[PDB]
């Protein structure tokens, strides 16, 4: 039920025309379509179609759903097209690369996030999956010249992290005329409105922006409140999230119990566009000049966990750490993250800053592969792996179609890249090391030490070959300090970072950034593992599968019944207090909810000094209480950690 | 309570600073402050501030409540200052223009619209109320460049009206996505929520724009509901006013019972670029080819009457009508109407019209003098006054500041002006004149007439001094087709004709428009007097006076009592079928609602030929009705009347 040849699947696509319409509309690209007839023996013999066996029965079924492509609402491409697509889209008439992406590929050594999917080796190759915005001007044309822009974006795949710390708040005065500002939320709505417009990609799901003030923002209690389900309905916007993004100084009022100053942009300019002392230099002066509001820190934190620990939002991001430990410092002062909390990069109102995605799944370099049945974990794969989506990432800044000249602008003169990971979880439980096991820890700094310093080489080969980037000259990397050395730490050593930062010194590196570990959502569930790096929420998840490595052990164990089914069911696939169940098992499968979060923040902390960017970081709390998450939000600080919280996650 | 000496008051306005700022917030212009102190005594002593006694107690606090300048919310002008400020505004340097203008306006013989009395003088002299603008392309940076156009123009008085036309409609196909589009609505629900976010001038009215459709476009149906307080919610745009672009086709297959058809603009380019039998050629021929959807016209028809009886919308204007007879149709094909149905300008993406309006007081020029006691009117006093109106509108053309340069352009190619009357109602009243005789039929186009007469007269002096409007050739105008031509119709002939055209054809005019009368909502408050050509609503308006010329005549006729107070409360303002009252009295002060629809449609027709553009004809409906409105729709229709309906108004 759908044609095998796959020169013969390109031929329909390319081929295709709306009949509703009676327009052609092409769903492979030329110069794509011609690689394809230019090369159709070699590439229809490559495919290997038992791989789409691959596959799980929900991993197929989110492929189809969505992913393959269709001519008149029928699916037309096989996994594995959809599979030779993306390496063709990415690799072009470089075949022999083509031809490596797609067995790895298709062997699930990673895949590339869903945009990349989407549209590789289609018309309008949007590949990218990050847009972080800055808000033009604190005008109605700059206003209205970044909703303009958003839109833009928003026809097409990518999500938008927008920062509007330079907006007039509420009351604020106005040159020519009496009328007085209205602040962020009536412009929020704007926003919102626009997003619930357009479509993304041209589907169901709605635009969702996230965006990002900074706490001092005089319009701050409104801000953080967007997302409740009450109050009232005008001031709310419940299609954007919320993002704070914090300084240091204020998790230091909050601490020392102390005042906290809301100032309008206007009264109290470019508090945005300094960090660290400087910051609270200009910060602490412009309180002494009595331009602002004072209240008590405490009070603006406590409204700040109430919308938490109801929304699961503002999310946190400390945009101190985040300057301070960028290797685009150079460009100037980073404003915002972006939609999910991972990317870290400079943008400006000419700007605007994008991000390449693309994950390992880390189950597949565990080999049992020595002798008896230990397993290991082939670290030299995971290098060499790790290398290839590097250069994939880079090939589609090259090739990605920019939605608007902003993000063209920015891309080309930085070029960040964005590699991370799915099915720590797995490996760790594959492996038969506890999450919260010292094992586990050493496993997790091992994994990304690997995957950073791999990008690190493959991006300085690129640099050999095609230069550095334009504005390597003057970045942290340029004078020798990689990630961890702005952590104040050594690398733990598997690798040799000497020979790379020497290199690196000499020859520079093609992308600003490389590490940026994200959600995963919809890639990890085609590949069949679990989200990122995150631990298990459930062992039952939902029509209801029980997690495989559990379900083999309680077989083995003959332990396996009505009961133990059942009792999943009930206790939400929590194996902790189960009569029958030994503390090994126990101990391995604990749900996320079952772990403590000061040591998810201490895995987080420790693959942080790997991390270019960020990662997003989500909480879990089972009996959620202000303290409990007072705890959790200033141990991660504390640590230095970038994304603090992404979601909070509760009940 | 407020300083005397205007030189003073202009010293204070223009030094004004805002204290809560530090920032100076001059309210004068530079060059009228100069103006001020450099004819300080002629303009001082020039004033009479007896002449603020002119001003009823209604009429001055209306003044007083937003028109009177205001120092830290203490008012600051006196009337007569409001004034002398208009009139510098206007005049600039000619102090001899302005001491005339002055005058007259002190005097109450015209008065300008609001936003010139708001602004004239002041540093952002935005002194235009209408500004009808073109929906810039069918795309997503086609959609938002106008709205990034609508929210710069709100920022500013004067009202938006929108033609959008050439939106794709629901369902329709884009390249490029399989995501197919949403129509109007959602696009509209964009439109009303920058309404709402973007405030006028600076206070409290929210934004209001009104929308054009022609009723072929396929989202037809959900459009003319925008306005209806149920349903859903996320369906309507409550905030703005849908307007139908009606061409006659249209009445035409409603009147024969037949069939009319739904377009997508895409499916059937070109149906809003002509009009005629150029349109229905096109339009028939689109229908033969099956590129639509086909109902029974009066199915339209019937939901159209639904939603005017229930909200007064949508308002009707006829393509045709305005086409065909506009001394603009050189310049291509007018799209739409204003916000109150006055105007008709060409507009496109790249020319925005705008116009700039006064009100002759027709009220002024009764005067009871010959010998006894008969009144006359002076309709050489109307020319006159008339006369000066134009030179003002014309010079207010050049000095004012253009909210986007789409205005601008369009503004100094065309230069079109608008004057319309406040008071036909009282002049009727005060001339012993019952709104429905001929004696008043006679009146009406007798007023008329001489506005349009001495308004183009005074436009042919300008084109002497200042060179033809830029495109004065190829107009209707420069082959001496007048207005009264375009209608097949010789003028009344009180004055000469012969002489003017001869002139105009010789020499050009000014401008390419002249007459557009207007609600005067609030500027026929100031002068107290009666909405435009309407009558009145009311014997008893509302803290409730009682109509000064009937009150009077109670009076004298020594019956007003208690019994004819409280009748008039009972009767809401009716004097009809009220036991002792003269049969003269019960004709002369018949409310809108007691006089036949279709006299007031035969007014508007008999002044309609001395009309450049439209009038504002609201319709009122006792008893409401679907057969009543439609042989009121298609009665005014085969008058050949622009506007067919504003507002039903009715209960
Ligand atoms: N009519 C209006 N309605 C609502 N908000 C407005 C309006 N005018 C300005 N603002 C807000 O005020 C800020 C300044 O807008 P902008 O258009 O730059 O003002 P401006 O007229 O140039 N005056 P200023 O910026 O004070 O010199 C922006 O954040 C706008 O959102
Ligand atoms: N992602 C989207 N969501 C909602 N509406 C859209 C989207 N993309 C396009 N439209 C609508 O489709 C019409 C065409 O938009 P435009 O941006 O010109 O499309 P395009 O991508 O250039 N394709 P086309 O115009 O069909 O050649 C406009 O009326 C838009 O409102
Ligand atoms: O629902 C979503 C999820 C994600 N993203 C964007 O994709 C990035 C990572 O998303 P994720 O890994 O969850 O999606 P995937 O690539 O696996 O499909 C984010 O930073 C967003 O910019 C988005 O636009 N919508
Ligand atoms: O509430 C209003 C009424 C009017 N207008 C604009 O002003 C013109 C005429 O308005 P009107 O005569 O009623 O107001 P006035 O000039 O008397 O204050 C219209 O065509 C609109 O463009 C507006 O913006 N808001
Ligand atoms: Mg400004
Ligand atoms: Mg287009």
């Amino acid at each position: 039920q759908t044609t095998k040849q796959f020169s013969k699947v390109v031929e329909d696509l390319y081929r295709y025309v709306n009949a509703a319409t009676g327009k052609p509309a092409p769903m492979i690209s030329d110069d794509v379509y011609n690689i394809v007839m230019e090369n159709k023996d070699k590439l229809n013999s490559a495919i290997v179609y038992d791989r789409d066996f691959q596959y799980s029965y929900f991993g197929f079924k989110t492929l189809e759903r969505s992913y393959l492509l269709r001519i008149n609402g029928q699916v037309a491409e096989r996994p594995q097209h959809l599979i030779m697509r993306v390496a063709l889209g990415i690799h072009g008439r470089d075949i022999e690369a083509a031809l490596e992406t797609y067995n790895l590929m298709s062997l699930k050594y990673f895949t590339h996030a869903s945009p990349t999917l989407f549209n590789a080796g289609t018309p309008k190759p949007q590949m990218s999956s990050c847009f972080l915005v800055a808000m033009k001007e604190d005008s109605i044309e700059g206003i209205y010249d970044t909703l303009k822009e958003c839109a833009l974006i928003s026809k097409t795949a990518g999500g938008i992290g927008l920062h509007i710390h330079n907006i007039r708040s509420t009351g604020s005065y106005i040159a020519g005329t009496n009328g007085t500002s209205n602040g962020l939320i009536p412009m929020i709505r704007v926003f919102n409105n626009t997003a619930r417009y357009v479509d993304q990609g041209g589907n169901k799901r709605p635009g969702a922006f996230a965006l990002y003030l900074e706490p001092w923002h005089a319009d701050i209690f409104d801000f953080i409140d967007i997302r409740k389900n009450h109050g009232k309905e005008e001031i709310r916007a419940r299609d954007l999230f919320p993002a704070l993004w914090i300084p240091d100084l204020f998790m230091k009022r909050v601490e020392e119990n102390g005042t906290w100053t809301l100032f309008s942009p206007t009264s109290a300019p470019g508090l945005s566009d300094c960090y660290g002392d400087e910051f609270e230099a200009l910060y602490t002066r412009y309180e002494k000049e009595g331009r602002g509001k004072t209240i008590k820190a405490q009070k603006l934190w406590y409204s700040i966990l109430e919308a938490q620990t109801e929304t699961g939002t503002p999310f946190v991001v400390y945009k101190d750490a985040c300057n301070r430990k960028s290797n685009q410092k150079n460009l100037g002062v980073i404003k915002s993250s972006n939609l999910c909390c991972e990317i870290v990069e400079y943008s400006a109102p000419d700007e605007t800053a994008v991000c390449n995605l693309a994950s390992v799944a880390l189950p597949a370099f565990i080999e049992t592969s020595e002798d008896g049945k230990t397993s290991t974990y082939n670290f030299k794969k995971l290098h060499e792996i790790a290398k290839v989506v590097t250069r994939n990432l880079n090939r589609v800044i090259d090739r990605n179609y920019y939605p608007v000249e902003e993000a063209r602008k920015s891309n080309m003169r930085h070029r960040p890249i964005a590699l991370g990971v799915q099915g720590l979880a797995d490996t760790f439980m594959l492996l038969r090391l506890p999450f919260d096991s010292e094992e586990a820890r050493l496993l997790n700094i091992q994994i990304f030490e690997t995957i950073y310093h791999a990008s690190m080489e493959a991006s300085c080969e690129l640099a050999q070959k095609d230069g550095p980037y334009e504005t390597f000259q003057g970045s942290p990397a340029s004078q020798g300090i990689l990630q961890f050395d702005m952590w104040d730490q050594k690398p733990y050593g598997m690798w040799d970072w000497d020979t790379l930062r020497k290199d690196i010194m000499k020859h520079g590196v093609r992308n600003s950034l490389t590490m940026a570990p994200m959600p995963t959502a919809s890639t990890s569930q085609i590949l069949g593992y679990n989200e990122c790096f995150e631990p298990v929420t459930s062992n039952m998840y939902s029509f209801q599968v029980v997690n495989p490595y559990l379900l083999r052990d309680l077989v083995d164990l003959g332990i396996w019944d009505e009961g133990m089914k059942q009792y999943l069911i009930t206790q939400n696939g929590s194996i902790q207090g189960l009569p029958n169940v030994p503390q090994e098992l126990k101990d391995l499968y604990k749900t996320v909810w079952e772990i403590s979060q000061k040591t998810i923040i201490n895995m987080a902390a420790d693959r942080s000094v790997y991390i270019d960017q960020s990662h997003s970081l989500n909480l879990f709390l089972r009996a959620p209480t202000m303290g409990k998450l007072t705890s959790m939000h200033f141990y991660g600080w504390k640590k230095g950690l970038k994304t603090g919280m992404y979601y909070l996650r509760t009940q």
